[PDB]
């Protein structure tokens, strides 16, 4: 069976419980935690490529006040859809399973400014989603798995001086 698995989820989960934050620039920021999984089940003999995106969690937005995340007003406008191509793709299943999946080198920005970097809105929650596409399908089969340890909110600058310490603890 495809199995896809969070690496250090242990990690995530002690940013996930202060609401984590990932900063977000004009010229693109790259995350920490990084996303890294670890992936059983393909096809060793098939080629695949691993794609990212980031799904808004919420119908609005989120505000740090007296040390609390609160709704923070109506929504911007939905982010374009960009989406992060993992720099080893395509490669075989046998690639992908022999060793985690690290999307080490992905920028987080708030403006489209090129660079395959993530445009993001401050202050929106987001969830990673990875995309596993099979190369040369006439089905062009996908699957997708989300990770719900992950959901970070966008930030021009930490919010939270707990995750502030955090990303420099671990980092
Ligand atoms: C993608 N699913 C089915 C599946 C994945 C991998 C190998 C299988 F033999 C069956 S799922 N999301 O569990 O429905
Ligand atoms: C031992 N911990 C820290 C850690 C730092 C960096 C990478 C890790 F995978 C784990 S933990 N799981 O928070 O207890």
């Amino acid at each position: 069976e495809l199995r896809v698995g969070l690496e250090e989820s242990e990690l995530w989960l002690r940013f996930k419980e202060l609401t984590n934050e990932m900063i977000v620039t004009k010229n693109g920021r790259r995350m920490f935690p990084v996303l890294k999984v670890n992936v059983s089940g393909l096809d060793p003999n098939a080629m695949y490529s691993f794609l990212l995106d980031f799904v808004a969690a919420d119908n609005h937005r989120w505000k740090y006040v007296n040390g609390e995340w609160v709704p923070g007003g109506k929504p911007e406008p939905q982010a374009p859809s960009c989406v992060y191509i993992h720099p080893d793709s395509p490669n075989f299943g046998a690639h992908w399973m022999k060793a985690p999946v690290s999307f080490s080198k992905v920028k987080l920005t708030n403006k489209l400014n090129g660079g395959g970097q993530i445009m993001l809105n401050s202050l929106h929650k987001y969830e990673p989603r990875i995309h596993i596409v099979r190369v040369g399908d006439p089905q062009r089969m996908i699957t997708s798995h989300c990770f719900p340890e992950t959901q970070f909110i966008a930030v021009t600058a930490y919010q939270n001086e707990e995750i502030t310490a955090l990303k420099i603890k671990y980092n």
